[PDB]
């Protein structure tokens, strides 16, 4: 009845799995304009189309530092566009412009354009790449979701955002501290469903290593908004429990949406 739902009915185990139910293919990004290249990941099952998410790096870093996300998310039934920025010191707004340029490359020019539903797109990023999501969402309010991982931006006013927003913060992150970055961003968004999850003891580099707590909620957010898949509302609402000895130290959201 929802034509965009993919994969079997989920469970806590299915969303925590390193590999989802979709076999994954991959290839480098070759010939693209408006960003630095990178790597695409996608289901090999071409019986149907899938939503796509672009993922942008941010701490003076390259795609390799986020690459575990490519198979982790593509295997749940998404095309993942993991990009290099034009330069490793690009500012956040240019990174947002590059996220949109990578989505346009993927849907109009990439070898896998035919298995993307160009109407169902999302953007994500770490650090300054996460900071770029304000530009991406406010320049392209048709996006279905944005997901910021330790997002960094001097611009604290994200009230322009009308796209469902998930932020992950790290309790031990001194570079993009929740108090100065993610939480102000989250508090400023008044026109979109939103979700903030803070990982205990996690430093600015938490997104750069396989992290099941981050992955499960990233997957759930993509499913809910990119695929309209209300089978995944159960993991988002109420969402994680919080505590100093738990993986999650803080949790805020607009459940029930």
């Amino acid at each position: 009845d929802n034509p965009y739902q993919r994969g079997p009915d989920p469970t806590n185990a299915s969303i925590e799995a390193a590999t989802g139910p979709f076999a994954v293919g991959t290839q480098p990004i070759v010939g693209a304009s408006g960003f630095g290249g990178g790597q695409i990941y996608y289901p090999t099952d071409t019986s149907q189309t899938y939503g796509a998410v672009v993922i942008v790096p941010g701490f003076i870093s390259v795609w390799a530092q986020l690459a575990w996300l490519g198979p982790r998310l593509a295997s749940q039934g998404f095309v993942v566009i993991g990009i290099e920025t034009s330069t490793i010191t690009d500012l956040p707004d240019p990174r947002g412009d590059q996220a949109l340029a990578a989505l346009d490359w993927a849907t109009t020019r990439s070898p896998v354009r035919s298995r993307i539903d160009r109407t169902r797109l999302a953007a994500a990023g770490w650090s300054m790449g996460g900071g770029g999501l304000r530009r991406a969402a406010c320049q392209r309010p048709s996006l279905k979701a944005i997901v910021g991982m330790a997002p960094w931006n001097t611009e604290k006013n994200w009230s322009c955002v009308t796209v469902p927003t998930l932020f992950f913060g790290g309790s031990s992150d001194a570079v993009a501290s929740p108090n100065d970055h993610a939480k102000p961003f989250y508090n400023s968004i008044t026109r979109a469903e939103k979700d903030y999850i803070e990982l205990c003891n996690a430093d600015h580099f938490f997104p750069t290593s396989a992290n099941t707590t981050m992955a499960k909620y990233f997957i759930s957010w993509l499913k809910r908004w990119v695929d309209n898949d209300t089978r995944y509302t159960q993991f988002l609402c109420p969402g994680p429990s919080t505590g100093l000895f738990a993986p999650v130290c803080a949790s805020m959201n607009t459940c029930p949406f």
